[PDB]
């Protein structure tokens, strides 16, 4: 077989949703930003600071033309209002382009769920629209398109256009949680318990007979070189918030050779003891989120995946004791930068762990039909590192290995050494000297 | 006491636990330490493996030949499960936790077979992991669950024993080890979250399958003294039943939760039986003297 | 004999327990509430 290890993998994306913080925010391009409070009223306001000054309200249906006072951008006004609706709730869209200028109210949304998307998007402007289960879109040729500004109370809702799908249902009827996709049983017989009532005389029966075993050993040596495996998945939104960076199993190859011999191999990385940690600089949208860096602290062991295509492996698959003395050097790591649209990359650079042989690991996957292998060993890990470098982080300096990049930029790390031998296989016959 | 302020950006908060830090950040104020180690290293500083020349490799036999023998062992088996799972509290105000644990299986069973009392060990460890949170907000009154694994049939768990009874204590160097197993119930039960106001959340429901899996071989060793190790490698199911989450905004939530599958069941019941065939050196009736 | 599992938790050990935007307090009685300010001015305002 292949490399068999399987440590840990947390994948999480059922959710499509997540908001932010309710407060004032500048938002980027090509998103949607779907509100949803409680209580009619207003939400909401467009800022350009150039051109247009938007604001809208979400108004409770069944009170015909009326007259409610608004506090437009912070100051406060009488206004006309009016719903003939009766059943769903209104959302007018108070189009404005000057402070001191006359309150322009417009907007006819039907939608008592109270939830609606306004945010910028392909270097243009729009809204959504809708009445009872017909939800559309609205068409908004705002001028200065380029410097959309949402000012706030409640929480909002971060979701791309790319979509319109999903958002068109959700502003349709809203967001029941998650439902589905959970019922699979093509495995039953009946009862659970008619078929096996039994103990009915336990382990006893010849398999086959016995021969000789003696032992031949081949001490010979052994070098193994080493790299990691890296998986950076971040979280959605406007693509600040980070959820996974860690590492992951990969087969890799060398071309060895030995006792003048040439050995071809397969490794794969396989890491005890490794720390998930949020290096969370502010969970608003405007600061560093991360959900966890996986990290490495000297409770971290080896479980790395190795093989051998040469007779070692061959040979030795009864094994009461191998051990050996490797090379226990020094491991480090590599630099990655993060991406952030405004404000400055954050990086991840440095740090380094010791490595020091502490056993070996054989192991047998058993199959309905066939017999997998596979064989590791154990590195017990100690910490000289130059105290990682995360920038714009209350968090720094910290020991381990890094949780991005392995490369290093160097070869590779040296890792060697010798071994004894003990098997039991079919060997020449001494019944032929029966006599000293 | 019936105070009730408003602060207007990013400031923070702390619980009475860590009175003594807040005194010295008000006294110095330390958001940075920045070094994780303790001092100069109380420990080796470099040992590798200097002149790697290993001279021309010759080969030493210890012993003479064996006798081993190849025996079938088709055994009954009744392993009993019970999840375990342990409760961390975690800072906050009081809906703020994070910590859910999970340890290795520790009980002991006894049964009766052709008159030898059963003795053996269950351990168990689960992977393939489908970890969850709930997103109640942000704000210092809200919902927050970092991790909340809610394991899916996409998993599979790992159960190992250190079986006493000499009948799982022969087995050595299993040619191999086949066997046949049974389905749990598994069930789950649910929690609260207390922060000192409102009704607390419920994570509801839990109804759950496991059916039959691998199960593997391996070892481990230390200079003299090895380490064995007989390793199960069993996936979780779903089944039909669905399970509901009330007066919450993440409901019908699928799979076992890693909060509870006591409930006050008894334990986990998963009947089976053994097969294994087994290279033995120790049943040699042969070599016996004469008289 | 022995045994062979995976698990591992490691979350605020700094305690670093204040992100938050914007507030409306009601909390529960008796914290320390850190001031984190930019420029200093108005930062919270108490009511009965």
């Amino acid at each position: 077989w292949g490399p068999g290890e399987i440590n840990d993998s947390t994948t999480v994306e059922p959710l499509l949703d997540g908001p932010y913080q309710p407060t004032t925010f500048n938002p980027p391009v090509d998103y949607w930003m779907l509100l949803a409070p409680t209580t009619p009223g207003v939400i909401v306001e467009g800022t350009n600071n150039t051109d247009r000054w938007l604001a809208t309200i979400l108004i409770e249906p069944n009170v015909q033309s009326e007259n409610r006072t608004y506090t437009i951008f912070g100051i406060q006004e009488q206004l006309t209002v009016s719903n003939t609706s009766q059943d769903q709730w209104k959302f007018i869209d108070v189009v404005k382009t000057t402070a001191n200028g006359s309150i322009g109210q417009y907007g006819s949304l039907l939608s008592s769920p109270k939830l609606y998307a306004v945010m910028k998007h392909n270097e243009k402007l729009y809204t959504y629209e809708g009445q009872t289960p017909n939800a559309r879109t609205g068409h908004y040729s705002t001028t200065n398109y380029d410097s959309v500004n949402m000012t706030a109370f409640c929480d909002f809702y971060i979701i791309p256009r790319s979509e319109e799908s999903k958002c068109t249902e959700y502003i349709n009827n809203g967001l029941p949680p998650i439902q589905n996709t959970r019922n699979v049983v093509p495995l039953s017989l009946t009862a659970r318990d008619v078929i096996h009532y039994r103990a009915q005389a336990n382990e006893d029966i010849v398999i086959s007979k016995t021969s000789l075993w003696k032992e031949m050993q081949y001490n010979r040596d052994i070098t193994i070189r080493f790299k990691f495996a890296n998986t950076i998945i971040k979280s959605g939104g406007l693509g600040y918030k980070w959820s996974e960076i860690s590492f992951k199993p990969a087969n890799y190859q060398y071309t060895y050779t030995r006792d003048g011999e040439e050995v071809t191999a397969h490794t794969t990385c396989s890491v005890n003891g490794v720390n998930d940690f949020s290096f969370n600089g502010g969970s608003l949208p405007t600061d560093f989120v991360v959900s966890k860096f996986e990290v490495i602290k000297e409770n971290s062991y080896v479980y790395i995946d190795y093989w051998d295509d040469s007779q070692a492996f061959r040979n030795v698959v009864y094994v009461r004791s191998l051990a050996a003395n490797l090379n226990s050097v020094m491991c480090t790591g590599g630099s990655y930068n993060f991406s952030l649209p405004v404000g400055q990359w954050p990086v991840l650079t440095g740090g380094a762990v010791s490595l020091h042989s502490a056993g070996v690991t054989l192991s047998t996957q058993f199959t309905d039909f066939v017999s997998l292998n596979s064989l590791r060993f154990r590195f017990r890990l100690a910490v000289e590192e130059p105290h990682f470098k995360l920038t714009r982080t209350r968090l720094d300096r910290l020991y381990g290995l890094p949780a991005a990049d392995p490369n290093n930029g160097k070869e590779y790390y040296e890792i060697a050494g010798r071994f004894s031998l003990i098997s039991l296989v079919p060997s020449n016959d001494d019944y032929q000297t029966p006599i000293a």
